[PDB]
């Protein structure tokens, strides 16, 4: 009746790259395609330099992948998927952000299944599971490398459609905080805000339950204590640590109640603007979620506690405004803009870009399903 | 370095086993050994006549094995794995509380490897995993279809020895409400303490982590709010399914950040005594955790709050002790025995009983490491 999908095996702390690479070992894995963006592949941080070597050390073959575009296309799976062909593949690793592990699960299952990303949306449509996935992941905020959506853009309508199928789920989820330094200011205030949008989302999710709530809080308190400082000193590592862990723990809970409108609506902007993810995700969370008091605030309530706000003087309603107060503080302080404007968006564009709501999955498990009206109206409150 | 171990697939509420048929169909079985005791065989609320049957519905075959024992056996083992060589496995499916899935993962991973328990004794030892296990659950305390112990009995010297290997994790949890309902009050009384044990013990646990104490505290925020309601009305299934939610939540920690004392003491008393897993846990935690104090009772602090009790007057030191006081209390209110004499043990025996809580794997994780005086008069503080 409700289900709790996580994967089997998540490390964790510094090492764990490495000690992935000896469960890699220890598998029975021996030639696998590694799936990437251009920057890691370019640099030598902990790049991909670092793993392939690893996973060369641990007695295991390799062969990468560079071309991945942010908002993954179904060209680049056909072409990652195709690239290993060549090589005949046991398991895949995906090394990076969200973008990298999406198209990583996009091969997954066309590289077990029919060929067809498509055919393949929907929920659990696949019969077969997607060959091994170990997602070695560098961003504080997508929760992709749990996650069991994969979500393949594709040019035809320019639609962006889902296949939300248990059988992406990977194998191995890794988190080293070290893969993480990698992440510089812009980018681990961007994420860092997206994931705690998806800790508040299913917090108030219609689907939530005491593993998601318990999950949820933990990720914010995390947040709320550790976000400034990896924002601040990105080389701070026990900040970036407990940053990763807020994502994960975020994740869990996201993964199994979904998202409410924040995503919903932040989705079409990213891709009808190319807007980042996190800052239209962090820029509309205090407005969407402002609308979403009436039918639920109590559990505000909670998310401003989770803020260290003492709120035992307010009530439910007036403590519920306090924790937007401080969500929107947050972001703020983080360095996200202020307003939508600023992101370069038009009041013309609103009537459209409110229609596709109605459209994304994720829309589906808010806690007060909205007219037409008060979600356009809450893009003007968003300007 | 650090390692987050549970299941893929977590099914939860009612209807949970059917749609476990359903999902062990989907996963393309056929012909699996399902495990249990004799309880669940003899009886048919739901037990296991009312599984084989909606087993076979969903087009899947069927062999049972009653012989299960509390405490499971080397032999237990060896009759229920050769019992289905004769109809070749490929899923195995057990039914019943802890001392059944233990056989289980028992049957299972020497099922796959050299048939050998205590060869595959220690930690990780196996290469192969156990055959796709499915660990549908009766008790509402013991976290074993998730767990990644299974901890097999053999009669030589009486030896109780450890296979704490990952590859021991079944494939799919399932915890329908409705098979709880065959709790009668002395065992959700007794497994309902085990599980809070479960969660306090990692909670003040050496290798804690945050999605260790998150879990850990909710568990105990159900367990508060709806476990004296489970042991009264049997027979209430809202409270019935949010004890359920707090089993797992406790497993999820307590696989992850190991025990303290209570476990390895109480491990002693259960297999010297032959006294009741639960009941020995619950009547030995205040005493155990009393002791635990000096080390971390910033813990307790919470613990206390997540019972319910209003610490915002008390410091740390004396707030850790009122929830010493409601755990103690607790127990006294689903009626398990104040002190130990009743249960039935001896001083003479307390000397010999102590010097096994050196060789309990799980003591290695109690925050504060005890002289072998000290840990005795912990005994003393029990009666
Ligand atoms: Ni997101
Ligand atoms: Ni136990």
């Amino acid at each position: 009746a409700y289900d709790f999908l996580m994967p089997s095996v998540n490390f964790f702390g510094p090492g764990v790259i490495s000690k992935i690479g000896e469960r890699a070992k220890m598998l029975g894995m021996k030639k696998p395609v590694i799936v990437t963006d251009k920057f890691l592949e370019n640099l030598k941080n902990g790049a991909v330099a670092q793993t392939l070597a690893s996973l060369k050390k641990s007695g295991v073959d390799y062969v990468v992948y560079n071309g991945v575009e942010p908002n993954p296309k179904i060209h680049n799976i056909k072409e990652v998927k195709t690239l290993y062909e060549k090589e005949d593949a046991d398991s895949i690793i995906t090394v990076g952000g969200g973008s990298a592990h999406d198209t990583g699960k996009g091969a997954g299952i066309i590289m077990t299944n029919g060929d067809d990303i498509t055919k393949l949306a929907g929920i659990e449509t696949l019969k077969n599971p997607l060959p091994p996935l170990i997602a070695v992941n560098t961003t504080a905020g997508t929760g992709s490398e749990l996650t069991r959506h994969a979500v393949i853009t594709n040019e035809e309508t320019h639609l962006k459609f889902v296949v939300v199928s248990w059988r992406n789920i990977p194998l191995v989820s890794f988190n080293d905080p070290t893969l993480m330094l990698d992440i510089p200011k812009g980018l681990t205030a961007a994420t860092g805000m997206d994931a705690f949008v998806q800790a508040v989302e299913p917090y108030v999710s219609v689907d939530h339950n005491p593993i998601t709530d318990s999950q949820c809080i933990q990720a914010i308190k995390l947040i709320e204590s550790s976000l400034r400082e990896a924002v601040a000193n990105g080389h701070n590592l026990q900040a970036r640590t407990k940053m990763v862990e807020a994502e994960m723990l975020a994740g869990m809970a996201f993964n199994n109640a979904n998202l409410g409108y924040v995503h919903a609506m932040a989705h079409q902007l990213g891709g009808q603007y190319d807007a980042p993810h996190g800052v239209c995700c962090a820029l509309l969370l205090p407005y969407a979620e402002e609308y979403n008091l009436i039918a639920d605030p109590e559990r505000f309530a909670e998310l401003a506690r989770i803020m260290g706000e003492n709120t035992d003087g307010l009530s439910t309603r007036d403590a519920a405004e306090l924790s937007i107060k401080a969500m929107k503080q947050l972001s703020e302080d983080v360095g996200i803009p202020h307003s939508i404007k600023d992101i370069g968006a038009k009041p013309e564009d609103f009537d459209l870009m409110a229609e596709n709501a109605l459209k994304d999955g994720n829309a589906f498990s808010n806690p007060r399903k909205g007219t037409k009206e008060d979600i356009v109206k809450i893009f003007q409150e968003a300007y």
